[PDB]
């Protein structure tokens, strides 16, 4: 069930891993319980390499939400969340959503949001034309 | 702390794991850091298992981001991010968002999105009426 | 590149764990793999202790995803989902995004949204001034 291969890799439900952890299982592979706020981090070891969490099936790309590596130069510049998704063989079809880190701006289907939501293509309401003025 | 059950469920922190891993703690539960791009890979076997993250209070379901098991058809069909929420009983009260990856089209509470960012009911803007022409 | 120390942290990779787990990696680094619809669990032990999954580079905070600390009061309030992002040093900047789980309201910059889309700020659209009436 558990096994450590000869190079570092720790293997949960497998006797071949291919990651550091290598989790098999049947409905919650994993569950991480905190006694506070808090849960899982994903983190890097330089600005310049990007924490993911990426959605595979049969081991194939089909989502991921990444922190990018746009550059950080000052000021919340760079390191921005972005929602990717693949195509049936696994390469990227580009960022679906971006948020700017220094501003908070939600684009959809855009790199440089300028608008608090910024949206490239075409924008459909079930109700109407206009936005309600809250 | 670390316990390996007959079943094959490693617990660490704890000695009745539920899950193949099941871990246990306060504020930063488990760390995952890489030196390049990954982290957290959720990955399934089948085309038809759905890859999960599952957010829970007192192992009752609050909100789950997931790839559905729309059919992938072909052309980048199917396999669509889903954002779920969940009642306080821990069932479903449906995909408060869905993104179709063979278009990126955003569906706000509109579980077929025809348009890039496509809302079912009202809009509302701090800000005025109309978009702004981008 | 595997060890277990006094307070029972399981380190992979490294020798100083800082978490339950601690794993670092070359890459995916953590692979969860499910024979059926499921996946990872973040759950908490209290109802106000909110789960969470953090985006952090070199161990700072910068973006988040996690249930929020609205008080479940009844009737599926509370604990709505929250986007947060962070800045340079790792303060909160503010919640980007907000899901309010009674109602799958999608708030962007609105933490309480009283619309199916409720964004307080501005908003640019691409391809003109209006939505299309789906």
């Amino acid at each position: 069930r558990m096994t450590i291969d000869d190079v570092g890799r720790v293997g949960v439900g497998t006797t071949a891993p291919t990651s550091a952890l290598h989790v098999i299982g049947t409905g919650e592979v994993a569950r991480f319980v905190t006694s506070a706020t808090g849960g899982v981090v994903i983190d890097s070891t330089a600005l310049n390499y990007n924490p993911s969490l990426i959605y595979r099936k049969t081991n194939i790309n089909r989502w991921s939400m990444m922190v990018n590596a746009a550059s950080e130069t000052g000021g919340n510049a760079g390191s921005n969340l972005s929602i990717l998704r693949y195509d049936d063989t696994g390469a990227t079809l580009g960022a679906a959503v971006t948020i700017d880190r220094a501003s908070g701006f939600f684009g959809i289907n855009t790199a440089a949001p300028a608008y608090n939501i910024h949206v490239t293509g075409t924008a459909g309401l079930s109700t109407g034309s206009a936005w309600t003025v809250a």
